[PDB]
């Protein structure tokens, strides 16, 4: 997260870290056995880490559970990143409490102007790599579709939305991929891509979760 602040241990109880010997992506807990992340974060050998704050120290509240299966959306395109969403089922359910909690799926899409919270352990520099130990937060608004399409002409599908600051300085970055964009208590986006990090006129692009709620409910219901 570039231009963000330290969230505070366990203030974001639905944030998960996807780990394969190191942190590589974020994700959101939506029920005690399912996590939603981005299809480009897929790999085998994923351990889901819940109740995390400092990812390099065990401090208490952490739950490490291995993933039983990862379901990348059947229509995910790795060249356009359209349908960039993946569901991970956990080997055992997580114990929920106030430090580990699920986030709700939306009942409607959000409008531009809505302010949202983006969090993650990804890069905090736009030029160079500086990964934090603790979780960083950034509050960003959803931009209008014209500013998003004018920024990435021909690269935005209707399953993507832009959120961020056109003046630059604040944005999500690598390491944040797969993580949450929560607005008014609902999971509205997933960190998917952007051109560099925090660059002027290059806002972040997120998977528009409101378009996958029926798919998520049907896939969890049949697995
Ligand atoms: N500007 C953003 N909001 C953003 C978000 C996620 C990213 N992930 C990446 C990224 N991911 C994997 C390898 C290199 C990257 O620059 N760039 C990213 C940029
Ligand atoms: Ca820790």
């Amino acid at each position: 997260i570039v231009g963000g602040y330290t969230c505070g241990a366990n203030t974001v109880p639905y944030q998960v870290s996807l780990n394969s010997g190191y942190h590589f992506c974020g994700g959101s807990l939506i029920n005690s056995q399912w996590v939603v992340s981005a299809a480009h974060c897929y790999k085998s050998g994923i351990q889901v880490r819940l109740g995390e704050d400092n990812i390099n120290v065990v401090e208490g509240n952490e739950q490490f559970i291995s993933a039983s299966k990862s379901i990348v959306h059947p229509s995910y395109n790795s060249n356009t990143l359209n349908n960039d969403i993946m569901l991970i089922k956990l080997k055992s359910a997580a114990s929920l409490n106030s430090r580990v909690a699920s986030i709700s799926l939306p009942t409607s899409c959000a409008s531009a102007g809505t302010q949202c919270l983006i969090s993650g352990w990804g890069n905090t520099k736009s030029s160079g790599t500086s990964y934090p130990d603790v979780l960083k937060c950034l509050k960003a608004p959803i931009l209008s579709d014209s500013s998003c399409k004018s920024a990435y002409p021909g690269q935005i599908t209707s399953n993507m939305f832009c959120a961020g600051y056109l003046e630059g300085g604040k944005d999500s970055c690598q390491g944040d991929s797969g993580g949450p964009v929560v607005c008014s208590g609902k999971l509205q986006g997933i960190v998917s891509w952007g051109s560099g990090c925090a660059q002027k006129n290059k806002p972040g692009v997120y998977t528009k979760v409101c378009n996958y709620v029926s798919w998520i409910k049907q896939t969890i219901a049949s697995n």
